[PDB]
């Protein structure tokens, strides 16, 4: 009689993605605030995909036609939460995607790392979605990808992930990315420091950023 | 070549003295005009209650979203207060006949007590709560989706008439969704403090989570 039962999938994180994890959760890096840049950009690349999907079958945007990305503090969850109408993910895009097939880059990254490359090159490797764990101790990802169901994948490092169908709210199509917080990372849930990361970082992306700030109201 | 929609567009005139209260209350002054969110929360929390209810004994209702709540957005930019809710939703039939069509006894009597002069508080009791939105907005649209039908979209300008289609805009898995298009001196009603204490005064009550977004597009990067 439960409220709800679902499937939920476990999987680990191939090696070097596990050891990438553990290098970047674990080793003091002085700007973290990159991670913004890498996830605004990941974002941007799956409304490309979407948009340029659409103009051979317009039918794509059934799902919703707005093109943008959306930040949503919240200090009451300690939450970051970036969110876009992109192209979304499968499910087997979440597993292969985000854990289970590591590309050149992840060995290729922390190769780099030790020629004397620096962390905010960690996109040029193709591993930006990471650097997350710069400032996250979990996070988590909700995507919905066109003719699929809405998937949730999270991880809180520790060398592996879970897969399940998302029952919370429905997204109409894209991706987002929930930031649970480190302790001491708090400053990127700020209206100050999130505007100055993205004038500083994100001024060429090509669709709208717009903020969120969220309260939940007393009692409620 | 092809258009990317095509749908009927439906013009419906309000009812007589549905039309006759809306004038009252977009003309009238009232000092406090605050408590059209209290209504409009107060509808949203029936909603929700109706869709909780109805999911008691079919659970299958809530596969279209099982969080329960209201959230509040202002966007200054805009110039508008969205109020959605994941509650039960209108079919375009429940939302013809609710949102203008037909009017109830405690309209007539009502609008005669303001006619008369009484105070706009007591419109709630009446059971035309909705029309309190006009106290603030120039215009009012609701978006609207119920298990098994279509997203509707009805909108008014208080003119005597409304319209309702079904809507192309971004998908709500269901519920309502309010959007007030603010006169320009409500814009108050856009402020996180004033919305705040609003609810603090007048939602005390609602067994929901109520939760505020306040809308700010970025530098370099709006619309
Ligand atoms: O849904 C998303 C998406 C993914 C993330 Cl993570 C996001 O923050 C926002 C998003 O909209 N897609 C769909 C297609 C393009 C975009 C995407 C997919 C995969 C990568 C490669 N990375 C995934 C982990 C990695 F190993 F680091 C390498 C990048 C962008
Ligand atoms: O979808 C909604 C809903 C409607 C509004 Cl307006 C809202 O702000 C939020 C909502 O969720 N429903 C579904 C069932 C219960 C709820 C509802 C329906 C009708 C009335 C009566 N009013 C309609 C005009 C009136 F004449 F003023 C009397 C109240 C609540």
């Amino acid at each position: 009689q439960p409220m709800e039962e679902e499937e939920v999938e476990t999987f680990a994180f191939q090696a070097e993605i596990a050891q990438l994890m553990s290098l970047i959760i674990n080793t003091f890096y002085s700007n973290k605030e990159i991670f913004l840049r890498e996830l605004i950009s990941n974002s941007s690349d799956a409304l490309d995909k979407i948009r340029y999907e659409s103009l051979t079958d317009p039918s794509k945007l059934d799902s919703g036609k707005e093109l943008h990305i959306n930040l949503i503090p919240n200090k009451q969850d300690r939450t970051l939460t970036i969110v876009d109408t992109g192209i979304g993910m499968t499910k087997a895009d979440l597993i292969n995607n985000l854990g289970t097939i590591a590309k050149s880059g992840t060995k290729a990254f922390m190769e780099a790392l030790q020629a004397g490359a620096d962390i905010s090159m960690i996109g040029q490797f193709g591993v930006g979605f990471y650097s997350a764990y710069l400032v996250a101790e979990k996070v988590t990802v909700i995507t919905k990808h066109n003719d699929d169901e809405q998937y949730a994948w999270e991880s809180s490092a520790g060398g592996s992930f879970t897969v399940r169908t998302d029952t919370g709210e429905p997204m109409g199509r894209g991706t987002k990315v929930i930031l649970h917080l480190k302790e001491d990372q708090t400053e990127y849930l700020e209206e100050r420091r999130i505007k100055e990361i993205v004038k500083k970082h994100s001024q060429f992306i090509g669709y709208p950023i717009t903020l969120f700030v969220e309260k939940e109201l007393e009692h409620h």
